[PDB]
């Protein structure tokens, strides 16, 4: 049924793994067939698994990405929760990093219904050699 | 106007800092008078500042409670940002620490219009004696 508290913390920490690993494959299976992602939040949604399939495409594509969680998973007793994580990657030429928040809700079957990741520039971090 | 991205961090910081010394009334002030409270998310909302302002009566008033930032304000360009906290209090006569997440967004004059406090007892940490 719908992702219990603890349910909710394995499947947030699993997807940063697949984030972690590039596996666009199985990130994607995480997400319901029309879940709707704002990322950044403020931007325009996009939805569908097509579409958001294409979205990790050309995010993990091109570039050296890393990601994983610095804190607990916050979950919630309704199928959603919040997690802080860092994510390692190229930017203007050099390595940085950005601390995001990501929001989740998911439906009765464990699949992400929306995603929400919180960030801009103030959360951008280049770092020296 | 709307908050910029390092205002809505400047904002969210003070928000924890006025939990934390547990002045109610500067709390209520940075609410809209028309703000709804979900906390923890998943409880229905609570609407207007009296009602708002009774919740954090009893939740900040009765017994001991501290909160700060264990992270940064993640912050985006849409006066919205989620935040990284800890609340340490004492529940079920033990001293205990929970790790929260805030999601607010900011209306046009600066004011929290949603509060949005991810946790449940899977972020419940009894300090051992
Ligand atoms: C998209 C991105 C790479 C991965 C990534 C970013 C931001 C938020 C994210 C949220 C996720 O849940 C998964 C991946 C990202 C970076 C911002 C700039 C960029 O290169
Ligand atoms: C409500 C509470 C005191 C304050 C508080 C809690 C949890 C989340 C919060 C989130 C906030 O943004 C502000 C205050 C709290 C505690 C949980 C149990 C308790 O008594």
């Amino acid at each position: 049924n719908l992702p219990t508290a603890q349910e909710v913390q394995g499947l947030m920490a699993r997807y940063i793994e697949l984030v972690d690993v590039g596996d666009i494959e199985a990130i994607v299976q995480m997400y319901a067939d029309d879940a709707t992602v704002e990322n950044p939040f403020g931007q325009p949604p996009i939805h569908g698994r097509e579409q958001i399939a294409a979205f990790y495409r050309q995010g993990l594509g091109g570039g050296k990405v890393r990601a994983s969680l610095t804190g607990p998973v916050r979950a919630s007793h309704n199928g959603s929760g919040a997690m802080p994580f860092r994510v390692e990657m190229v930017w203007n030429g050099q390595p940085s990093a950005l601390d995001v928040i990501d929001v989740c809700r998911f439906d009765e079957h464990g699949r992400i219904q929306t995603m929400q990741a919180y960030w801009s520039e103030v959360n951008l971090s280049v770092r020296e050699p």
